[PDB]
């Protein structure tokens, strides 16, 4: 079963800016997933100190970088807190309209498009380079499930079919057919440098065979 749902609002004003706007700093989707990664990593760190056992599904707090030329994909991989069935659908959604809102008065007032974390709306930053986003994640207290999205003012929730995580979450960029030079290894080098150089976790690109 695949349950389909509307984007707030505002969330669909947001990710049709981010897909019209024209903007060629994109280089800043990485920093804003890094960041997000980051959050879901501190957030069970955190939670370990007073309940040891929330690391029961991974003791290991990292984030890989997989590009894959083939199928045209960037794959971030966090082993931090993962999200819940209602995280997904509407807890999150819920905390980034106030962000969205204000984020969108700040452009109209003279900001630009690389201020998006600062409102806490970074993830949707992901539309910048790709033309659909899945979301796998697997929360302690819920099931491993697939968040999917090619904007259009829908995304659709399913339980994951696939591979089991343990604790965590995959972002997979669908790339944009002229962005592949984000799947250029020398380019994720040059991002992560210049900004996600201080990010207290290991971050390990993924090379091709
Ligand atoms: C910020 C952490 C705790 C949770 C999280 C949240 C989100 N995220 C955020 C927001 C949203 C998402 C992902 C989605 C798919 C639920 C959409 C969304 O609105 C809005 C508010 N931001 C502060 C965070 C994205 C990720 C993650 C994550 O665990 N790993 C990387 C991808």
């Amino acid at each position: 079963e695949v349950e389909t749902f509307a984007f707030q609002a505002e969330i669909a004003q947001l990710m049709s800016l981010i897909i019209n706007t024209f903007y060629s700093n994109k280089e800043i989707f990485l920093r804003e997933l890094i960041s997000n990664s980051s959050d879901a990593l501190d957030k069970i760190r955190y939670e370990s100190l007073t309940d040891p056992s929330k690391l029961d599904s991974g003791k290991e707090l990292h984030i890989n970088l997989i590009p894959n030329k083939q199928d045209r994909t960037l794959t971030i991989v966090d082993t931090g807190i993962g999200m819940t069935k209602a995280d997904l659908i509407n807890n999150l959604g819920t905390i980034a309209k106030s962000g969205t809102k204000a984020f969108m008065e700040a452009l109209q007032a003279g900001a630009d498009i690389s201020m998006i974390g600062q409102f806490g709306v970074g993830f949707y930053s992901a539309y910048l380079v790709a033309e659909k986003v899945t979301v796998i994640t697997k929360h302690n207290d819920d099931e491993q499930y697939a968040w999917e999205s090619s904007a259009g003012g829908s995304f659709t929730v399913r339980t994951d079919t696939g591979e089991p995580m343990g604790r965590g979450t995959k972002v997979i960029l669908h790339l944009k057919e002229d962005q592949t030079e984000y799947l250029e290894e020398r380019r994720i080098k040059e991002i992560v440098k210049k900004h996600s150089q201080f990010i207290g976790y290991p971050i390990t690109l993924f090379v091709e065979k």
